């Protein structure tokens, strides 16, 4: 099956930033034709820890910026919603509607996304067990979602730390396509970047249907996830690497 | 002020049920004058694991039933909101607006609640560290909130289990009044009841500003949290117990 | 039943240190006649993290020092063993043989202790679940132990942190007398002292058969657990406090 | 050196069993010349949960059976010790002395093993953080050990569950060769088998110096770890698989 690579700057810092990243993602989509790329960027960081942190420039601006990316590069789009009313407006540009990890149990949000007819990707909450996602998918199917993804992004392990239990990949594969979030899984809630590559190598060796990676031209200047966003120049190398590992491991992937 | 006791049926299964429970909470209210009682019940279980589970009769019916309780018994009220728009209409009856555990980091919900001018009680997310609640309080203060509470309801401990780290009480007290949720803290996410009383005794021995307890005339028939709701008949005994323990223990509560 | 208070300096830094602490413990035993005191001090810290840390002055010296304490004050004695051969020599002075947390599953060590005819106190391993102690007690009874204690000393919670799940007290009470280790439960393996008092208050409110506390005249100069050992001058106050809380909570202790 | 593969039946149920398994490990040994195979089996299960469980036939019988394997097949050997005195006699046959997970902090055991001059493999305790293993290595070096290995076998994740934090591999590699225990890592303390292969693939994709695997002709009849021992017939396929994945992935293994 065609491997999915969801990537883009964590937050829509500006339409300019988006075009710059999109340009590179477009180039890579031309090279890695066996990969389905989907450009991601949040129009709003609605769950920041601090009231003083960057959130975004609003829904309107963001959707317009995402529209430009899709229009200028012919790239599929994905962004996350935080309240039910945003599903409709966002569905006008997003090919995949993303559900935030903290909100993976909010029935109305999932239902709002499902009725748009768009694909839906749910980030597995840090409090959720792998088998607890079966009901999440049920809610979505009940709501009319026909293309569903579950994203592994780490589990609460003591305070201010997350651990990736790779057993979750084959478990969740029982009821949906599985995505591995390479950048959020190594973040320390409320020692990081050095683990992105090795853990993504593990994900494809175990077997998943795609990877999710935040990437920014200059991570140290990012207004969001400055410690975990992957430098844009490193994207190509990481993708080639996972495709290589995926291929050699592929014959051993177990059948659900 | 005085020790707070927030109690009531988990969900508004019918205003009839609320009246029955409200009568008992009213009685205890007259019996324990030193305690500030607050009637609680959710108009919507917006985060059930299953799509086929009981959610409720809607916000309107709920707010109406809650009004009835405040009118017939003169009891302060509290209920939880799940999306920003709900803050205003709910504030009409709710003396304290409750913020769900999974939603404790959703900035807009916190601000919407703070804007109503009402008191706000935030359930500490199972993914949050005690010190991480400082930023939660700051959001509410920035939003104009002046009466703020933080509720301990357990922390993710492996899969489908929560542990109560009592070190959280002293830590959270540095920036807000602390409430201990005696019924959700022993619930196993996605043997429980026997631990409610023991842990509520610990909470008072350690030191808190109030306790939160779900109570129902016949818990076995409850449409929500049937395994952990306290039988109405046992409420008085437990309240008297924690008041006696608090009386003796308070002498040793640490300053700030 | 008579409440147990196990206390003494963590390590046998010298026979002098032991006599100084014993003197105070003897004084308190005369005051709190409803408490059974047992003087504790390790002749060897066999599990230190660093090869450069203090271990002790040997088995011979330690047993001789403990002998002096018992002889000079008429105090019961307890110390821990680390290998099977030490059970016999130690049993000559120790009224209670203590089994280290990391070694709670070592069959021969438990059996070696049990055949001495002495009481045995097993520190619950940081990796053990409360219900997993039923087999520990079975091994001891199988080995002839007639007086068995299980000590709660915290559970692994993420890296370099321990959490106390107070549900363990009533669970373990099903098959043995339960002791709460007030000082080791707040230590950070491999922010501490301020939680000793509140957590011990929780322990007695929930209900246990005794408490274990490391105490040293000048904790900052201790060669072991310098961050968690309770100042000797604070011992009396803590004991009076727990006896008070125990008494008022006692009528609510559940029957196993 | 070359990639290490430590395999064999969990316990020495009979030297007959060891010979059968030894023959297959011998065959694979001739098939994969680039791999250094080491036969492993315990002469004593000194930490079983139940007093009524299989422990073994003793140290003498065990050491003898192990000799037979090394003599008949010319295979290097490894077995674990549980008390200091056992180091010397075991070193007679064991090329690598294994230190149990629960005993990874017992200084005397580590020193006794280091003194034999043999290589030492320490199973990382389920309670230890990855960086906490630095001190473990230092103990062994101080004891004269020169060939040191650290084995990842899971970390306590809530009750009766272990999680493999693959970040540990890169961290531990800073001070020792790293081995991944593919069978104990998925065992539930006090659904398992299906995760052995997936996680071993991750270990090699991430990067390690060897893998540890319990194997038995008929796991369902094993007297120990019956639920997780790998069927002998599947050993070859899994070894070939990890060698292919390693071949491709090694290109991206991080330096130091």
């Amino acid at each position: 099956e065609k491997f999915l690579v969801i990537a883009g700057p964590c937050a829509i810092e500006s339409e300019e930033l988006l075009l710059k990243v999109g340009e590179e993602i477009k180039r890579l989509s031309e090279k890695f034709k066996e990969v389905e790329f989907v450009f991601k960027s949040s129009f709003d960081k609605a769950n920041r820890s601090s009231i003083h942190s960057f959130r975004g420039h609003g829904l309107e601006y963001g959707v317009k910026a995402l529209r430009k990316v899709k229009e200028e590069f012919g790239l599929k789009i994905t962004t996350d919603i935080h309240e039910s009313w945003q599903a409709e407006p966002v569905a006008e540009v997003a090919d995949i509607i993303q559900i935030p990890a903290f909100l993976c149990r909010q029935t109305d949000l999932l239902l709002a996304a499902a009725k748009t007819g768009r694909a839906v990707n749910v980030k597995k909450g840090q409090f959720l067990a792998p088998w607890d996602t079966k009901n999440v998918v049920e809610k979505l199917k009940f709501g009319g979602a026909k293309e569903i993804y579950l994203t592994e992004r780490g589990t609460t392990f003591g305070y201010n730390n997350l651990v990736v239990d790779f057993r979750s990949l084959p478990i969740m594969k029982q009821w949906a396509k599985v995505i591995y979030d390479a950048t959020h899984s190594v973040q320390l809630p409320g020692g990081m970047r050095e683990f992105i590559f090795p853990l993504i190598r593990a994900a494809v060796a175990v077997g998943c249907d795609g990877v999710f990676m935040e990437t920014h031209p200059e991570p140290e200047k990012a207004l969001s996830d400055a410690s975990t966003q992957l430098p844009l120049s490193q994207l190509e190398g990481i993708i080639e690497a996972i495709l290589e590992i995926r291929e050699v491991a592929s014959k051993y992937y177990e059948t659900i």
